[PDB]
């Protein structure tokens, strides 16, 4: 399948070169997989989700996304126009408030929730969790991410936007999850992206068009925008049977475009998520 005039990041993950605008992908499109977006919520009514999104848990008064961030990230996972895995099922877990902030104890609880809740859900091709969030180093946050991964979920987390080594941030610094840095449309490491030995992969993160609240769309930048490209890619690859939740991060690194990013510090991987789709 092919989506013409796609957002640059979708085109990028289906090309060996920057500058294209068609997203090429297998029509299965993540059907039968599930992605939990652990964030500010998801505006499930947005027409771009086509009824495939639903809130499953909130840690605040409402399940509504009063911010937009979670809706944007969910859109990069699985919206029709802006999503990597256009037929995945999206589940929203609101651990962040409407200002985009959250306490680590609540974020931990939401990870634990996903590890359990997946047993209520029918996700025959597997389960992914996208965590476009984090703060300073916390062993407890890292442990929660590790548990979620161990429970059988493909965990993708943001590297952070500190232009610093991700070792000092969580859940970025948890080794066992998939830590995602950000790139721009010219294959430079995004100016804000964290780096370091703990990164597993880069995805598109600068100027990413996706869904927003009020039934809208907008372009924003962050390792939060790179993370759902990887989460969506994992769901897509799991639906194709190419990999599993436990091995998807490694598979994505194995199959990535290698050596194509600039301003990658020595010791950080030079790997950009790639679907290797051959019609
Ligand atoms: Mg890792
Ligand atoms: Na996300
Ligand atoms: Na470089």
């Amino acid at each position: 399948a092919a989506q013409t005039n796609a957002p640059w990041g979708l085109a990028r993950i289906s090309s060996t070169s920057p500058g294209t605008s068609t997203y090429y992908y297998d029509e299965s499109a993540g059907q039968g997989s599930c992605v939990y977006v652990i964030d500010t919520g998801i505006e499930a009514s947005h027409p771009e989700f086509e009824g495939r999104a639903q809130m499953v848990k909130t840690y605040y008064y409402s399940s509504r996304d009063g911010n937009g961030h979670g809706t944007h990230c969910a859109g990069t996972v699985g919206s029709r126009t802006y999503g990597v895995a256009k037929k995945t099922q999206l589940f929203g877990v609101k651990v962040l408030d409407d200002n985009g902030s959250g306490q680590y104890s609540t974020i931990i609880a939401g990870m634990d929730f996903v590890a359990s809740d997946k047993n209520n859900r029918n996700c025959p091709k597997g389960v992914v969790a996208s965590l476009s969030l984090g703060g300073g180093y916390s062993s407890s946050v890292n442990s929660a991410a590790a548990r979620l991964q161990s429970s059988g979920v493909m965990v993708a987390v943001a590297a952070g936007n500190n232009n610093a080594d991700a070792r000092n941030y969580s859940p970025a610094s948890e080794p066992s999850v998939c830590t995602v840095g950000a790139s721009d449309r010219y294959d430079r490491r995004s100016s804000f992206s964290n780096y370091g030995s703990v990164l597993d992969i880069f995805g598109p993160g600068t100027d990413i068009l996706s869904t927003w609240i009020g039934g809208s769309t907008r372009s924003i930048s962050g390792t939060s925008m790179a993370t759902p490209h990887v989460a969506g890619l994992a769901a897509y690859l799991m639906t194709l049977g190419k990999t599993t939740a436990a091995s998807a991060c490694r598979y994505i690194a194995d199959t990535a475009n290698k050596g194509d990013l600039s301003n990658i510090p020595f010791g950080t991987v030079n790997l950009l998520a790639y679907n290797n789709y051959q019609a």
